[PDB]
């Protein structure tokens, strides 16, 4: 009939390719891994003005999908005995001792339940001293641990503490320890001059070329990672097959898969969002609703510990969109990278359509 690689390509053409015209997206990379076979599909241009095609070397900004690597780094440090998730940040960043934030433990930072951390650092918070001041001036609002409010400073502080516990800067933790352990060869916190020719332009909603100029250094654990489609497929492979990796990074990956609490049908793991599988489309869309992403929500203890589960994460920057999803017992995952934002719901819907139509 039709070879499997062509069937997958046809499904990506049917569900992802129309998004390029619908949202005026210059370039897109979509990868599927099924049963340890990788399928890569590249569309469009990484630079419109250079007429340079998206390809396996194209580097994209991951946005909030960066939090998955921070989560993995925390799991690595935990299982090396360098941190406990019950520790507080003042144990490692001593200037935070005797401050309100030092009542919040590392797990609560990593899963957004400190009770009073907003979505972004304030624009004025740019230097290391302003970040220290920001956290020193933090006072609790809600009871610690009771409410989830998605927050880049929350996981930024987590990543900074993880890096302190390993005695290296966070960029070095990823680029010298975690990325190599996962087998990634073109993933970066700082893209080197030798790779600039492969770093896609991002494109804003007027289709003007832009790129993340970021904020403070301690925001990098929240959204500072750049990667290629092959590298993100390797990362999905690692999450699908942790048993194939050395003990330290295997235990780190498994740590990121552990659900910690629920908000309705979402399980909050470390970095990853987790769902009982099969998941309804609406369950996956609800995880990205304004109510969940933008408002505080009371957390509840896990009741059903799902045996059969799936995980996903969206990420965006001003000029890039990302979506990653994987389903362990179906041995399958998908990554989408674009150099223009498109609505999260469209990313989720298109991936749902593809993954559910691929023949087992
Ligand atoms: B993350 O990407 O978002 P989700 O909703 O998990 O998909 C993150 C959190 C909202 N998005 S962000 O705050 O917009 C990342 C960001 C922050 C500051 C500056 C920039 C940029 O592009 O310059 C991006």
């Amino acid at each position: 009939n039709t070879p499997k690689d062509q069937e997958i390509k046809k499904l990506v053409d049917q569900n992802f390719k129309p998004l390029l015209e619908k949202y005026d997206v210059p370039g897109m990379a979509v990868g599927v891994i099924q049963n340890n076979k990788k399928y890569e599909m590249y569309y469009g241009l990484q630079s419109v003005q250079d007429k340079k095609a998206v390809n396996s070397s194209t580097i994209f900004e991951l946005g909030s999908v960066s939090k998955l690597f921070t989560a993995t780094a925390g799991g690595y440090a935990k299982n090396k005995g360098k941190i406990s998730f019950d520790d507080t940040p003042g144990k490692y960043w001593k200037e935070l001792k005797n401050t309100p934030i030092d009542q919040v433990n590392l797990l609560q930072l990593a899963t957004y339940t400190s009770g009073n951390l907003a979505l972004q650092f304030p624009d004025e918070v740019k230097t290391d001293q302003q970040v220290l001041t920001f956290f020193k001036d933090w006072k609790p609002k809600n009871s610690i641990g009771e409410y989830r409010q998605y927050s880049n400073p929350s996981i930024g502080l987590f990543g900074k503490v993880v890096a302190l516990s390993m005695n290296k800067p966070f960029d070095q933790v990823l680029e010298k320890t975690i990325f190599p352990a996962l087998g990634l060869k073109h993933s970066y916190v700082n893209v080197p001059k030798t790779q600039m020719q492969n770093y896609a332009f991002g494109y804003n909603q007027e289709n003007q070329p832009i790129r993340v100029n970021r904020g403070p250094l301690d925001a990098a654990p929240a959204y500072g990672v750049k990667s290629t489609l092959p590298d993100m497929l390797s990362f999905i492979h690692a999450n699908l097959n942790p048993q194939k990796y050395p003990a330290d990074i295997q235990r780190a990956i498994n740590e990121t898969h552990q659900g910690r609490y629920q908000v309705n049908t979402m399980y909050q793991a470390l970095g990853w969002e987790e769902f009982s599988y099969p998941a309804t489309l609406q369950t996956l869309l609800d995880s990205n609703s304004e109510q969940i992403v933008m408002k505080p929500n009371k957390v509840t203890a896990i009741s059903k510990e799902p045996s059969v589960k799936m995980y996903h994460k969206t990420g965006s920057t001003n000029g890039f969109g990302t979506y990653v999803v994987f389903i362990p017992k179906e041995n399958i995952g998908l990554v989408m990278l674009t150099n223009k934002r498109i609505p999260n719901e469209e990313r989720i819907k298109a991936a749902y359509a593809v993954l559910n139509a691929i023949k087992k």
